[PDB]
């Protein structure tokens, strides 16, 4: 297991547009388009980040593409950031992808949100971290998903993604 095979399993794999959890248009493993009800718009964002005049249906290859450059700048999203990057710093590389993982489906801004949580597991405070996570939106509305990555928080073990 790593952050790609986690994501993959996560996110799936679909190579024509299709609306996520949250009802925005979407590509290949997770790739979000747009958050804009216009599906033009989301066709207009995929043809610009393929570089070709998509018929709103992209290769596997494609996909991946987008994949790695997503994983890329989540990680970067990390780095970058004030609030994530000692929490990622202070982190095991299994715990590590749980947050890229988190980063990847709700963003940079979104996860640096998470003072609480985020004090948690600096502190390595696994259980309480754990807790702490299931306490949102996040959680409640990606319940399963939520569970797999707190898991793999409060483990610091892949546990959550054997047999998937
Ligand atoms: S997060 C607080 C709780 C814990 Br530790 C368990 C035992 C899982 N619960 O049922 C809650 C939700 C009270
Ligand atoms: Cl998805
Ligand atoms: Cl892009
Ligand atoms: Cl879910």
């Amino acid at each position: 297991m790593n952050i790609f095979e986690m994501l993959r399993i996560d996110e799936g794999l679909r190579l024509k547009i299709y609306k996520d959890t949250e009802g925005y248009y979407t590509i290949g493993i997770g790739h979000l388009l747009t958050k804009s009800p216009s599906l033009n718009a989301a066709k207009s964002e995929l043809d610009k980040a393929i570089g070709r005049n998509t018929n709103g249906v992209i290769t596997k290859d494609e996909a991946e593409k987008l994949f790695n450059q997503d994983v890329d700048a989540a990680v970067r999203g990390i780095l970058r950031n004030a609030k994530l990057k000692p929490v990622y710093d202070s982190l095991d590389a299994v715990r590590r992808a749980a947050l890229i993982n988190m980063v990847f489906q709700m963003g940079e801004t979104g996860v640096a949100g998470f003072t609480n949580s985020l004090r948690m597991l600096q502190q390595k405070r696994w259980d309480e971290a754990a807790c702490n996570l299931a306490k949102s939106r996040w959680y409640n509305q990606t319940p399963n998903r939520a569970k797999r990555v707190i898991t793999t928080f409060r483990t610091g073990t892949w546990d959550a993604y054997k047999n998937l």
